[PDB]
């Protein structure tokens, strides 16, 4: 089984996939985010955030209110299962999480800085 995924966020405010599959056998899962292109993080920075689909809008609302100073996430938001740092072009970050925190239950990933950038994460 594959228990990681490589995802890209580019200068055109897009991830290169809208769906991630987590094998049901994985006990941990790693997301390796990178940023092809050339725009720095103060122009077009990206992160990767995981929550349930049901919680996404709530996380984004409270993130927006928290602002740039907090990378557009409410600090310690219990709805956020995992997240990366904000990265600019040429930079990378990885986050690993325990699959036991996933159930049910439909999950989504998104960029907190640019919440139009989204996709689904599913156990398979
Ligand atoms: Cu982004």
């Amino acid at each position: 089984a594959e228990c990681s995924v490589d995802i890209q966020g580019n200068d055109q405010m897009q991830f290169n996939t809208n769906a991630i599959t987590v094998d049901k056998s994985c006990k941990q899962f790693t997301v390796n985010l990178s940023h092809p292109g050339n725009l720095p993080k103060n122009v077009m920075g990206h992160n990767w955030v995981l929550s349930t689909a049901a919680d996404m809008q709530g996380v984004v609302t409270d993130g927006m209110a928290s602002g740039l100073d907090k990378d557009y996430l409410k600090p310690d938001d219990s709805r956020v299962i995992a997240h990366t740092k904000l990265i600019g072009s040429g930079e990378k970050d990885s986050v690993t999480f325990d699959v036991s925190k996933l159930k049910g239950e439909q999950y989504m990933f998104f960029c907190a800085a640019h919440a139009a950038m989204k996709g689904t994460l599913t156990l398979k």
